[PDB]
């Protein structure tokens, strides 16, 4: 997937602007400003598809969240459930975890789009929980009957 959304566009913002901001990462297929046809009203958004899903990659790494014009920009995609269905909260882990245990802990059972380790905001030692989303709710799904007590407790959202 290669397109993107790029929303909180200054009202006055050019399809052509908006292409010269996302060429600087890859090539792009179209790139368009959703507006008015009669109007001309911008209705403060656009999709950028770009050829290769490395860059629409990119494009969001690098672009999501710079501000043009008191405007902050957001670059996501359009087709990314799979955060809801596909969204693990786990909880009594051991307070000196890290990713690489529980990377080397949850890989087992897919691809690990995504984890998250909640740390103290004063002390930044973790805590005994954490977020882990996958991408098929089948390896999420494979996970909890897995997982549930090692201690150690998993589910959704």
């Amino acid at each position: 997937n290669t397109n993107l959304i790029v929303n909180y566009l200054p009202q006055d913002m050019t399809d052509r602007e908006l292409y010269a901001l996302f060429r600087a990462i890859g090539p792009i297929n179209t790139c368009r400003i959703m507006r008015d046809y009669k109007t001309g009203y911008s209705f403060g958004y656009a999709f950028v598809d770009f050829t290769s899903e490395m860059d629409s990659q990119r494009a969001i790494k690098v672009l999501n969240g710079i501000t043009v014009r008191n405007k902050r920009l957001k670059v996501s995609y359009a087709r990314p459930e799979s955060i809801k269905d596909t969204n693990l909260y786990v909880t009594n882990l051991p307070r000196t975890i890290t990713d690489d245990q529980l990377d080397t802990i949850f890989g087992k059972y897919g691809s690990i789009v995504q984890k998250n380790i909640l740390r103290d905001k004063l002390t930044g030692r973790p805590r005994g929980v954490a977020f882990v989303r996958y991408n098929k709710r089948e390896e999420a799904q494979e996970a909890i009957s897995a997982l549930n007590n090692v201690p150690l407790s998993v589910r959704l959202a």
